[PDB]
């Protein structure tokens, strides 16, 4: 059953990375699970596509022979995945307002350190990075040479959060 | 027929205990009827998420090896098992107010009274810490020595609200 | 195909006779047309509520042994099959006003009608009873000893409505 | 497959001519393409009513032996087929105002020109009493002795708008 | 399972050139993927029409013996196809205003030099023809005699925006 005929899936051009990863996670998992033979997904392509989309599907069809080069057409004409400065000022702009968890920062935080390329930061230099950034009501308790990965202090952020 | 394709059954991370339980006893209820073969469904997790817990399972997919284990990373990452005595002040703080039938009042104190340690507290000294807060109307008419389970005293209170 | 997966009926409590009435139907008539073997629809009937019908199904699970008494608690629950008398008093409350053509207002008072005791009232006293509480544009013309089912009512009153 | 189970057309009761139509050639048309025996398609047909249809359907029930009579239940109780003359001076009313094309208007004119009893006008007079109620625009180039059929006066007009 | 029964792919007379051309591309996509032998797509071509549209073709039925004769009277009667001077002032009307990159811009001015007749312009003269309309800020760095096709506009023109 890989007619890619039946999917509630759908992708319009609003130009921002999550919506754009989202939609290719959520495409090439349909495919690993359902079972297209990788050349029936390149046929039915144009039925997941609206508004300003199909435009640019029916401007560019005829640059496209596989389906890797489909999908990094996608992800090169959607995202201009952004350089290395601009990534640091963004990150040490915001600081960590009260009535906010620990647990959307976090991951707000580590969503954003993984457009750097990689290879280059392991954990405990970026956790040394991200401590810096954190409120004087978790920070007064939670102090250094206790915590080595982010489970830990998530795990007593969350304790010191519940328990009070 | 267990490919976890078709299923209009959702979740985006709302913070609250009664949406995350609907949610898994829809899953597991499903995976029961339809068919999985317990590996399957680890799998095909990532098509039902949507919005924050995208970000999320994208980020924390590699401490997941089982489908328990999957499920219990839910439940402890979006609902932190509220203490003791929380339970018991939200519980004796609200009183039966006016246009306000039976059924509603015992759902929600029935809902209230299950997120204590079980086997602590059985069926007659729980009636009894609930019969204190209902409204003068009922309580003329449904006094003691007359009820033992939930089942007579929603009978009877039900009987003495469509009487008059 | 019964495995009650794909089904887009749903039901959340609104505390309504017409609502419980028209999702038990569709149920009902759901199952004679596919075709459950009378078991399968037990362990398959969380499926269909949300919101507040599922805290009550979590909490009165263990008093359902047969489907006829699941659908028994659910027309117990939510409607508490009102007495004789106040379906009479509503029932000649409302006169007919203008504006208003003849087939929703039997159809009305054809569905209020029904909820009394059976074999107490043939045809001929309930079209006698209904006769009283129309307007005088259609009275004028529609005398008694004319009409002898609802069927002829609804026939001479469709003509003199679309005639003039 | 004929079940009447997947079906996404509905109706309500709207009391209009036009989407009964359009519900009873969708139903209609249903049945031609996918296969239905004539006679289960009276035990599903309670599966696509909704709101005021339904009582209607639960107090009717007992006056359906066929699927015919069924179709000419809904079709009588909920269009009243208008008579002669309130479709002339309906048709006679109305005057084509600017900024609208000929497509919509001719496009209604002959939605209209249905409802009359078949076999007493043919398409000669029937242009001929269309053609007194256009704008001075185009009927200052479409001069008679020039069209015949409908295709032809569409696509002068379409000419005469598209060029200037 | 070519039944044209499942498919939520509508259309309902907007009078515009895209939304013809994505509903025209996406019926004649699932008749490619899913399979149909080129008459069953004609007696189900009334299950994808509502609104006004399914008046237009209760109408003129009576006017399609095939398949491409359906399709190309959808495209005259719902796309006029517009005359060559009109697309050339519309296309010089507009200037590119900041807060827009060049995706969105390129993507507008292909779609709309495309409805010219086939043939008579090239690459060249069409890049030629569009550079005039950008503004100062782009154009200060991407001079002639370095671009020959738009990939290469399209990737010069993403680095000077990506890299301040």
């Amino acid at each position: 059953k890989g007619n890619f005929s039946a999917c509630t899936h759908s992708f319009g051009g609003t130009r921002d990375h999550d919506v754009v990863e989202e939609f290719i996670g959520n495409i090439e998992t349909y495919k690993d699970v359902e079972g297209i033979s990788d050349e029936n997904a390149l046929k039915g392509i144009s039925l997941l596509f609206y508004g300003m989309a199909s435009t640019w599907w029916q401007g560019v069809r005829k640059e496209a022979t596989t389906w890797k080069e489909a999908i990094a057409l996608i992800r090169e004409h959607f995202s201009p995945t952004k350089p290395a400065y601009q990534i640091y000022m963004e990150f040490f702009q915001n600081k960590q307002d009260d009535h906010d968890p620990i647990d959307t920062f976090v991951i707000q935080k580590r969503a954003l350190l993984a457009q750097l390329p990689s290879g280059r930061h392991d954990e405990e230099t970026e956790l040394d990075l991200l401590f810096g950034l954190l409120n004087i009501k978790y920070r007064k308790h939670i102090s250094r040479h206790s915590v080595h990965t982010f489970k830990d202090l998530l795990e007593q952020g969350r304790i010191i959060e519940h328990n009070n």
